């Protein structure tokens, strides 16, 4: 008996990779994303509309069938085990799990079902199953570090890494045969260096290495003038100490991206000036570290789960210029004149975004100084080299990547996979 790698979707773009491996009666698939055409409009993201785009493959007795959705392709077996597998939960990898058929399990890290189910609180995140509330997100099985799933004669580990989403995983998966590896996204400059580190070990000389290439996807830039270089995780949070203690008389507020927990919890432990969150970042905090923060709603209502006596007014925040170091999310025309913005991280997140320009404008005109003090999710070019070498791949293939072929592979072959593209092993 064969095993099949199939390439379904996620090739030559930054997100929506859906890779299947199938043996005998079973088969399982990751992630479970859309891909992205920014020069694209759609009115809709109705399953047949993301089809007819080619924005998710075509996949037989995989989707929700009361989607209405009917499969035609080449696909010719029918499977009695199936599984789906997140690697993490940001949207290139998560976007489309409502549409998975309910009876198919789909497997995750406990922490990105936490982050996840965050994320979706406003049903505005993950696309919505028409046959339920805007904001439900369907049911994920949360796994423990380096547990092992058997799906017919298919064994998958779920290996944690370090990535600026908490909770991110690789997969090792084995058929009797043989031994693949799917890095999913990873670095080795975050908060836990070590994860990475530790999967690599796992993985050495696998025989198949599914793995991203996104620092390798965009040229080297031109020195932002506003944007300060970092290096780390750890060196971000000692930049943001020093911004504190240059500034000691002055409004400074940041915003980060709610998926990097981690950031935040060290923002907390090392922030001279009392850190005060937007409540539902307090809220995630809570519910992923027990940490228990100062917290003020951009919302009306209450989360149950929070301390009330950690509220801060939101009027009080606004007067701070001593005492606080706060998150804003919105209504930044109410920030002072003069005052310090932290971007770090948060959404707009770039150039590329048309937002971005106008955000920066409308800070510019208020006195604010904006500083963006970024630190990517991403290995950068030198180490993923890196993570090649310590694991010795004998075949490498690139994805998640706009540039496969500056992927090398030192220590055996390459494949540059195309959509549709099966491996037989
Ligand atoms: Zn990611
Ligand atoms: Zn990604």
């Amino acid at each position: 008996a064969k095993t099949t790698v199939t390439f379904h979707s996620g090739i030559l773009t930054i997100g929506g990779t859906v890779i299947e491996v199938a043996y005998k009666d079973a088969h399982i698939f990751f992630d479970f994303g859309t891909e992205f055409r920014p020069e694209l409009d759609l009115p809709d993201d109705h399953i047949e509309t993301l089809i007819n785009n080619r924005l998710v493959p075509e996949l037989k007795d995989l989707y929700d069938p009361r989607l209405g959705y009917e499969y035609h392709g080449a696909e010719d077996k029918d499977y009695q085990h199936t599984a789906v597998f997140l690697s993490h939960a940001h949207l290139d990898h998560s976007r489309m799990i409502n549409y998975l058929d309910p009876a198919v399990p789909l497997y995750t890290l406990k922490e990105t079902k936490m982050i996840l189910n965050s994320l979706n609180r406003k049903g505005d995140f993950l696309i919505p199953s028409p046959f339920e509330e805007k904001n439900f997100t369907r049911e994920m099985i949360g796994l423990n570090k380096n547990d092992v799933i058997k799906v017919g004669e298919i064994s998958v580990e779920i290996v944690p890494v370090d990535h600026d989403a908490y909770g991110a995983s690789a997969l090792l998966i084995r058929t009797p045969d043989h031994f693949i590896t799917y890095t999913g996204d990873l670095r080795l400059h975050g908060h836990n260096r070590e994860e990475t580190l530790a999967f690599c070990e796992k993985a050495k000389h696998t025989e198949l290495l599914m793995m991203e290439g996104v620092s390798i996807s965009f040229p080297e830039r031109e020195p932002d003038p506003a944007q300060i270089a970092v290096v780390s995780e750890e060196d971000l949070v000692q930049h943001l100490v020093r911004l504190e203690l240059e500034n000691p008389n002055r409004q400074i507020t940041f915003n980060g991206y709610p998926a990097n927990v981690e950031r935040f919890a060290k923002i907390i432990e090392k922030s001279p000036r009392t850190v005060v969150l937007e409540a539902n970042m307090a809220a995630l905090l809570l519910e992923v570290f027990g940490i228990e923060v100062r917290y003020y709603y951009a919302e009306s209502g209450k989360i149950p789960e929070l301390n009330p006596a950690l509220e801060i007014p939101y009027d009080t925040l606004l007067k701070d210029k001593t005492d606080y170091l706060w998150q804003v999310v919105n209504q930044f025309d109410n920030l002072q004149e003069g005052s310090l913005y932290i971007h770090s991280d948060a959404q707009p997140l770039g150039d590329f975004d048309p937002q971005y320009r106008v955000f920066l404008d409308l800070l510019a005109k208020k006195d604010i100084t904006f500083v963006r003090l970024a630190c990517s999710g991403h290995a950068i070019p030198e180490d993923l080299d890196k993570i090649i070498a310590l694991i010795e791949p004998q075949v490498l293939v690139p994805i998640h990547t706009l540039k496969p072929e500056k992927l090398e592979n030192p220590y055996g072959e390459r494949i540059l996979p195309e959509r549709g593209e099966q491996i037989v092993l």
